[PDB]
């Protein structure tokens, strides 16, 4: 009942509610949630001294609530480094080398913490402090494990990437990673917003870029360009949305005018807006011509990423 009692409890409810359970259940043999409930009463020295005299396995999130924010008045740095070794040293002995490695990268020991990250290969505790190392090595190897794999699912890892290569400065690595992160943020997430920071981010870095061919880095840049156009006249059509929808609509029937446009915008997430406008209007009629549109000009792509899948099956049920 204790343990059902103080899951009803949380980090919001009375610190000294929470004291006098977490004292009820430090008497009562049960550390888990007491701890939780310490750390719940902000007392972290506590919790700690707790985990240590009786060598509790250590979790992210509790590992997470005993990291005390830079900006935060709580600590002092000398305490809070100390507080971050310990804990760390506490993960390495649990054998959690990833957050270990973020513990010792918040107390400032680095190098050989990245190795028993990228041994781990936990991808999230990747993206966190090379953020946090601020050192040159330690980016660009991040980001070189990072780019292989499927980061479509965490956009931190996609940020990351960027902010690593940006901070390590490999530019061309970078503006073939924002073209890419442009490519899969617009191809199968459809955030045209995000892909023209990453866009105009990817100009910088190769205009930069010291390229082996100027010729090359000119056409790419150019590309670039009007790239950057096309999707902000799409970005526009979207923002123009929630004005006049009917112009919004109009200015994606035009972009469906426009030249070579896949290789700027993928036609079906324009198609995708149109659809989930019309959709979102119950005028199932005119979003299932958009489809059909859709069909005739992109066979091989999967239509699940330019239109949600309920928003498809919504159309073929109209």
């Amino acid at each position: 009942a204790l343990q059902l009692i103080a899951e009803d409890l949380d980090e919001t409810s009375d610190p000294a509610l929470l004291a006098r359970c977490s004292d009820f259940f430090i008497e009562h043999s049960q550390y888990e949630r007491a701890v939780e409930l310490l750390l719940a009463a902000r007392k972290y020295q506590e919790a700690l001294q707790l985990c240590l005299g009786q060598n509790m396995s250590i979790t992210e999130e509790m590992a997470e609530k005993m990291t005390v924010a830079k900006d935060s008045s709580d600590l002092p740095e000398e305490s809070r480094r100390e507080l971050l070794e310990q804990i760390a040293d506490c993960c390495m002995r649990q054998g959690s080398y990833h957050l270990a490695t973020k513990k010792y990268t918040q107390a400032g020991n680095k190098l050989k913490a990245m190795r028993a990250l990228l041994k781990s290969g936990d991808t999230e505790k990747i993206t966190f402090f090379a953020s946090v190392s601020r050192q040159k090595e330690i980016y660009i190897m991040a980001a070189n494990y990072l780019q292989s794999l499927d980061w479509r699912k965490e956009p931190e890892i996609m940020k990351n990437i960027i902010g690593f290569y940006t901070k390590g400065r490999a530019l061309d690595l970078l503006a073939g990673f924002y073209d890419a992160c442009a490519q899969v943020e617009i191809d199968e997430y459809q955030n045209y917003d995000k892909a023209h920071g990453a866009l105009t981010e990817a100009y910088k870095c190769l205009a930069k870029a010291k390229a082996k061919s100027p010729l090359d880095q000119e056409t790419r840049l150019a590309q670039l360009q009007s790239r950057m156009a096309l999707v902000k006249r799409f970005i526009q059509a979207r923002r123009t949305y929630t004005e006049d929808p009917k112009e919004s609509i109009k200015q994606c029937e035009l972009l469906l005018e426009e030249p070579d446009l896949d290789s700027t915008i993928r036609i079906g997430d324009v198609y995708g807006f149109l659809v989930e406008h019309y959709v979102r209007k119950e005028e199932y009629q005119t979003a299932y011509r958009f489809l059909e549109e859709m069909r005739r000009r992109l066979p091989l792509a999967n239509m699940s990423y330019y239109v949600s899948p309920q928003a498809v099956d919504a159309v073929h049920r109209g």
